[PDB]
């Protein structure tokens, strides 16, 4: 009778309940209280594409499913105790379920491409663009971990921070475009470099405030070669600044949530190396290139101000 | 105008990304690769080939496919487990730390992925093995969940033998499966589908592994992990059915400690070992297991292969 509930084991498929399938969920049904302004993007960038709201809907759960996967991961690999002024899912949780569960929602994200279309050919391209993404995600996220936990072996010019950006920010932001796009049954040119151009803008800003809302300012304390770091620490490589250069390392070298620590690394972006005003006037510029896209090179607005 | 210019230069081009990038990231990868077994999962490969008559351009990229598979889930598991050696040397995530080890993982995952497309131009043919990909490895995950949910949250859940069996159809089930039925896909020929056979050899496989595990100390990680592996299963539930309170507690208590203390463990081993008899209840358990196809005369669940099932606790 044991192998006789061993055949019977072997010859099914494996079996999963609802109730499992709750136990595993938990780490990712704790971020989903922290997505209306993101269904609002894909809204208005839906009037160029067309797609109907059937179809739409998946796109956009395709699209939550990686976005909150990828920032539980992202919020252990950071060391983050707090997302939105809530508790991490790692520190409730626990890291390994909580790989676990982001992790699996890849593949649950992967697993609702198939339902997009029935077509071999239009199918074949939508997995072709999730996979390219994520892997280019991936590549920005390595290379942005690999510079922060190396340091102070490389140190990335601004030139270099850009491209990781293209990979990482750019990814998620063409992955939802590229997939709305091959599906659209119309719509001008591609809107793939306005969106590459949102997820810069996207990404420097979130480097921007993430200092500006302290002067908690966790970039500091994670170490994190964000855009003003790169600008402060090639400033003062530039200008022969020796002891302002090394001090800038020095405190994205201690992992530090001491206060009057952080406020120093601050009053030196502020005045030495005044790499909150430079970027504060990227950004603008950022913007104004497509505040002032009238022959529409760009365009096909208010989002890019609540970016 | 430059700025711009270079701005719109990078937004309508493709991410920059060197091979000098993709070394950077590849650390925590080439890492494990210097751990040996990748013979043996070739010789397993190799032996189902016999059957399955894939050209050995296809049968080889298969082969990268699940090698990029097995050594990315095994960077994540050792991270998830807390386990400081791997085959007898340091764990990628110790090296590397935690944050690199889990992207660069993930980031394999993908590129398996990517490689199954050069499968087959075959697009009814490449949607099926993507198919394969996408449901295995949600089969991988949901029982690496259970096994990671009833260890950490212990004793939330005191899992019984059919729960446990459950989880490893699906755990390690998953990536015997996965291999096994790319290869029923791609195969131009041969006979019943091979499935239960290979799920009898994931089960097999990983029950050997607990058991060992256990007996080659009597170091007894899977105890310092607090895992509840099939002879701690067994010891769980026979105590409670017996009701021995005090022992059944103990095994929990020392589950809990997380201890890499010798005599503790010990102490643990042998527990299973007089009082609940759950090291001969697995040794026959497996016995039984690899009898019901040493036995399979007719060949039922079979279609070189015996070797390898005494030798499986080398893949
Ligand atoms: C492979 C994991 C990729 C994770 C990308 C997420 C990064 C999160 C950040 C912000 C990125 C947000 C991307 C939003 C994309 C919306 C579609 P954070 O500030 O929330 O930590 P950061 O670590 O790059 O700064
Ligand atoms: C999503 C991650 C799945 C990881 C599955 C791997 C588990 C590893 C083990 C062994 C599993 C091996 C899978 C089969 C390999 C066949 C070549 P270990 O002993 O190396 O830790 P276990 O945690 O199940 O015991
Ligand atoms: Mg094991």
């Amino acid at each position: 009778k044991m192998e006789a509930k061993i055949d019977e084991l072997i010859n099914n498929d494996p079996v999963w309940s609802s109730q499992n399938e709750s136990l595993i969920s938990k780490p990712y049904n704790h971020i989903l209280l922290k997505k209306n302004f993101r269904l609002n993007l894909i809204v208005q960038i839906n009037r160029v594409m067309n797609l109907p709201k059937d179809q739409l809907a998946i796109v956009s759960q395709i699209v939550e499913l990686l976005h909150n996967s990828s920032l539980l991961i992202d919020d252990i690999e950071d060391n983050a105790p707090l997302r939105r002024g809530q508790t991490t899912s790692h520190l409730i949780f626990g890291v390994p379920s909580t790989i676990n569960t982001a992790n699996y929602m890849y593949f649950r994200a992967m697993q609702l491409v198939s339902q997009l279309t029935t077509k071999e050919p239009l199918y074949h391209n939508l997995i072709t663009i999730f996979n390219e993404e994520l892997i280019n995600l991936h590549r920005g996220q390595g290379l942005d971990i690999y510079w922060r936990d190396f340091l102070p072996e490389i140190i990335p010019t601004q030139e270099m921070y850009l491209n990781m950006v293209m990979n990482k920010t750019g990814g998620l932001f063409r992955l939802t475009l590229r997939l709305m796009e091959a599906l659209s049954p119309s719509h001008g040119h591609s809107l793939v470099p306005f969106i590459n151009l949102l997820g810069i803008i996207y990404q420097i800003r979130d480097d921007y405030l993430n200092l500006k809302d302290f002067q908690f300012a966790e970039d500091i304390t994670e170490g994190k070669l964000s855009f003003p770091i790169v600008h402060a620490l090639n400033f003062t490589k530039t200008k022969g600044q020796t002891e302002q250069h090394n001090e800038i390392l020095r405190i994205l070298l201690l992992r530090t949530s001491d206060k009057d620590i952080k406020l120093k690394l601050i009053q030196i972006l502020e005045f030495d190396t005044n790499s909150l005003a430079y970027t504060k006037n990227f950004i603008n510029q950022l913007v104004n290139m497509i505040k002032n896209d009238n022959e529409n090179k760009y365009l096909p607005l208010y989002i890019i101000d609540h970016l």
